């Protein structure tokens, strides 16, 4: 599944609802901290909606537990990410992923 | 993992080696037989190589057990396919997939 560990607290009152646009900043890493991608590097947040298979399941379940302004680490098991296949030439088979995510706003 | 059930036998001697081009015909279905895709419908075989993350793991492990001319049903568990996410708007979360595959030739 997914484990959420909070780095900085959110407002504790505004949680994402299916159908809302989530705006975030993320950094993706392997369990040893090796970085594979970051929206921060591109200077552009990533936007997605819950409930439309727009993101891997670990995000669908992890982001729903965050409130606006929260910064958290999401640890995602392989089945909730790229499973036994991985992602071609970036993520190996059976990898648990770690994402540092910040929920900037809901729109 | 993956289960291979043979419909028509292969030559029993030519098995795919990593680095070879596999040429196949396939039909993808859910466990109840509902078809989601088929190369047969397009009149064009599908070509891929083992060992390059070009296909879901259930195929990487299942096709390697087939010999040229064999026709088999591959039953693939979710982690060896699209896991808890599925494939956007085609395959639901946690689905076991069934592929009817025919190994036409190796090149
Ligand atoms: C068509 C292009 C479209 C690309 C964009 C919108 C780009 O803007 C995004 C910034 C994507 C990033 O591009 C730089 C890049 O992000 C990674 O680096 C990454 O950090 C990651 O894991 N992320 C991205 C941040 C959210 C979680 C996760 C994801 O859910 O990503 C999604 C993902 C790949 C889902 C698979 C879909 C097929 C399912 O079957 C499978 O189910 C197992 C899951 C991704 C958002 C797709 O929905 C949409 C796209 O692919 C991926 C390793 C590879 C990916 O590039 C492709
Ligand atoms: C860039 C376009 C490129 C498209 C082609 C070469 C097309 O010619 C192929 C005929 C693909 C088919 O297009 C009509 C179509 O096939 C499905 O319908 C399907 O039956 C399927 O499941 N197949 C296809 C036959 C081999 C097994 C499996 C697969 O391995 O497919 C691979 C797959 C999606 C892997 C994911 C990669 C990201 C990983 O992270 C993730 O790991 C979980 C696994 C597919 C071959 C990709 O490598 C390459 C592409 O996507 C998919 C449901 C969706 C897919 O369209 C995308």
């Amino acid at each position: 599944g997914v484990q959420v560990e909070t780095i900085s607290p959110g407002d504790g009152r505004t949680f994402p609802k299916r159908g809302q646009t989530c705006v975030v900043h993320y950094t993706g890493m392997l369990e040893d901290g090796k970085k594979f991608d970051s929206s921060r590097d591109r200077n552009k947040p990533f936007k997605f909606m819950l409930g439309k298979q727009e993101v891997i399941r670990g995000w669908e379940e992890g982001v729903a537990q965050m409130s606006v302004g929260q910064r958290a680490k999401l640890t995602i098991s392989p089945d909730y990410a790229y499973g036994a296949t991985g992602h071609p030439g970036i993520i190996p088979p059976h990898a648990t992923l770690v994402f540092d995510v910040e929920l900037l706003k809901l729109e």
